[PDB]
């Protein structure tokens, strides 16, 4: 428990990830690391008991301590309300945290050499900038009960005017309606973060919109990205022999699918949410991806796993059946969190520990110890046997040995 | 001595697609088929001159004649406004036409046994039912100039009282804001058509939504599907050993990517638009996909090609250089329409011809004659020799020649 890590905000999750989260702290972290740990329990029961307040407290605690790591959480619908006897259908804690902090969420696969892909031609990593603010996460949606008029209006703060837009007039029957929004300054921050990540990896930058369909809404993103690139980034982009280009999401997803990778993909909030699942599965597992929210201050960071609570695996866990569930994405939330913490504190010891754990996971997988998903990439699902993989505990305990070995060997040098 | 086809509505496109469209008419359709043809030119320059009225006329024609076929068109942005010197930025004819007719757009890849997929496991078709109505096509978006309150309001027709919801309060600077909607009845028709397609093809049906995030908007789609499923189609699904399941869009796309295919995928408007282009490309080309708008009446269809105008190739075609562009989607637009035109009139010849032009198009590619896109699928693009592919004109000729042979052989 020797390395002094400093202050880190921990957010505990639900279901299968919450079990993995506890195995991670016990086996891979607390033995080697002493942290000043501000822990917020985001499990569904404690959010219900606090009326979601713990979610907001955790977000403000991240603002203060500059780093947080988040386990995956249940976002309840009607069935979850009935399952846990909830008071309300609470909003996504991810959406709540992301809209307080702001910024961009970068998502990238975690690449092992022995792991085949689903998409043949990606030999270089694709990196998704996902705008983290506004759009669907922040939307206001409601059921339209019957005939009537749906309008969306804008009143300036002074208000010396009112601009009223017709959304729809429902002549017979009901339906649904929603408003949504984004902010210029958040878009600008989203652009600056996308361009800088391009130059940081030396790669070109594709931004995708619908702007032919939404002309004002998506046109604003295209305009903001083009103005900033023209004025600020263009000379720098040319000198590295890369470029920035806008593409319609239709073409963009087709291009991304047939390309070789090796590009930064700046997506709007909804697209990045959906495409990072497709991308991560293309490289062969949702268990292998990193998701790191980088805030506009260049200082505060929130790392997480981008996949969910793996309910189906949890259900087998509750019956005593063996599970094989991929912890790697969760482990990398900690390593991405501890590495940014070392950067802020100039802690070489912690920075070394974070990198070593990432290598141990990849080495352990490249050396043939893996969960069932990754073995299914190798053999195909119908060909995998029980002897072909390790259960969730066997795999954590294996990484435990290899992490002890790697840190022991390093102590002699 | 031509087959009499009946009445078809034609909508003509722009750029590269408009060239291929004219090729298919002269070399493929016209010699063998006589048609009562109502031609509406949807080219961007005409839409400007008719103030887009040409597009509403074409849709009403589709209601009247039940059959239409469409070449891809330009939906202008500010750049296109400069290029064509447009009066306004016209909305998408595809959205305009879809929102008049209503329905589910059904999309599926065209499979030639010799063409490798980018995605390893899909050995069976993925058919995406795409809701054609509302959502992003009908949205009202505007620029927020500066600080202030954006609100969404519902005023009932019975005069009870107004509900006003706060969208956002901008306390510094501006942004963008938009409203959007959908209609219960349209969702019900989208549900019914998805359950029927799953039963006729015998495959499981998945619906994908965001319902954990939009709890009302997407919760409605999910409630309606589940209601109609249990009360109407449930016991027929169980009789065919297939199921209906709702999935979060996140989980769904990963489930589709790692599956072997063989399912019906019900998507909301935007999702169906994008996922259909990722799915076509996973099968190896945007050039082979069928897109049919199937209207709720069980009668009218509009057949199109889901891809765009292929502008990049059009710029090369304008340079006189060799363009290889895959006609297949535009051809299958005509055949899917004509097969429907034949199903209505019980015209057995036009039905034989429609399957012939599809059977020919697949055999020409499975014999080694293909456009560059499909050649890159086999050898990879850096390995593609000029000897591997025929250009746009060369390819449409090999089809017309194999078409002449296949129809000549069955006259007997
Ligand atoms: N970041 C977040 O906090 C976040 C994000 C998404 C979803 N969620 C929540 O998670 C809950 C469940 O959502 P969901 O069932 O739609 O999606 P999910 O549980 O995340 O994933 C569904 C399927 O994806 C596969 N999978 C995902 N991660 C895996 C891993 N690490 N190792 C092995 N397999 C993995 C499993 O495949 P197989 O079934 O094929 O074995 C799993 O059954 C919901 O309450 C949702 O709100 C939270
Ligand atoms: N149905 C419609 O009316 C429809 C649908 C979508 C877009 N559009 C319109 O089309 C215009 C341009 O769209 P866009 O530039 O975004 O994309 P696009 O025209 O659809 O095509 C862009 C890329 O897709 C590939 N591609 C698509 N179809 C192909 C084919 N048949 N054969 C060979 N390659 C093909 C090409 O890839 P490579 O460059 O790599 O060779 C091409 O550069 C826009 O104005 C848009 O509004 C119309
Ligand atoms: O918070 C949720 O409910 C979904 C979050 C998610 O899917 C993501 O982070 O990509
Ligand atoms: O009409 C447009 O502008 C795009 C249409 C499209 O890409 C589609 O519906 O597949
Ligand atoms: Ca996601
Ligand atoms: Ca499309």
């Amino acid at each position: 428990k020797k390395i002094s890590g400093g202050s880190v905000v921990e957010m505990q999750g639900d279901e299968m990830t919450r079990i993995i989260w506890e195995l991670i702290k016990e086996k891979l972290i607390f033995p080697y690391v002493e942290l000043d740990l501000h822990s917020y329990d985001l499990g569904i029961e404690n959010r219900d008991a606090t009326n979601d307040q713990v979610t907001k407290d955790a977000a403000e605690a991240i603002k203060k301590h500059n780093v947080g790591v988040k386990c995956a959480t249940i976002t309840p619908d009607e069935k979850r309300v009935e399952e846990f006897k909830l008071k309300q259908m609470w909003k996504s804690p991810n959406g709540t945290i992301r809209n307080i902090l702001g910024g961009t969420v970068f998502r990238e696969a975690i690449i092992c050499k022995n792991i085949p892909r689903l998409v043949s031609g990606w030999v270089k990593p694709i990196i998704i900038g996902r705008h983290a603010y506004g759009d669907q996460d922040r939307a206001t949606d409601f059921v339209v009960p019957g005939p009537g008029k749906v309008e969306i209006t804008y009143t300036p703060s002074d208000g010396t005017q009112k601009v009223t837009y017709l959304v729809h007039n429902f002549e017979e029957g009901g339906g649904v309606a929603m408003g949504m929004y984004n902010q210029d300054k958040s878009i600008e921050d989203f652009a600056h973060s996308s361009f800088q990540m391009a130059l940081s990896k030396g790669w070109p930058l594709y931004l995708s919109t619908k702007n032919t369909i939404l002309k004002k809404y998506d046109g604003r993103f295209k305009d903001i990205f083009q103005e900033i690139y023209d004025k600020q980034y263009k000379s720098q982009f040319e000198a590295q022999k890369i470029w920035y280009e806008h593409r319609l999401i239709d073409d963009m997803v087709a291009q991304a699918m047939k390309s070789e990778g090796g590009f930064i993909w700046a997506c709007k909030n909804y697209d990045g949410d959906v495409q990072s699942d497709s991308v991560a599965q293309g490289y062969g597992s949702l268990g292998m991806m990193t998701s790191v929210l980088v805030c506009p201050d260049g200082k505060t960071v929130e790392a997480e796993a981008a996949h969910g609570t793996v309910t189906r695996h949890y259900r087998m866990y509750q019956k005593g059946q063996e599970t094989s569930t991929n912890p790697i994405a969760s482990i990398f939330a900690w390593t991405r969190g501890l590495a940014h913490r070392a950067k802020l504190d100039n802690n070489k010891e912690l920075a070394f520990f974070a990198n070593a754990l990432e290598e141990v996971s990849i080495e352990t997988i490249e050396a043939g110890f893996m969960t069932k998903d990754l073995a299914a990439c190798i053999k195909g699902l119908p060909n995998v046997q029980r002897s072909d993989y390790l259960n969730t505990f066997e795999f954590m305990d294996k990484l435990g040995e290899n992490l002890k070995i790697k840190l022991a060997q390093a102590k002699l040098s």
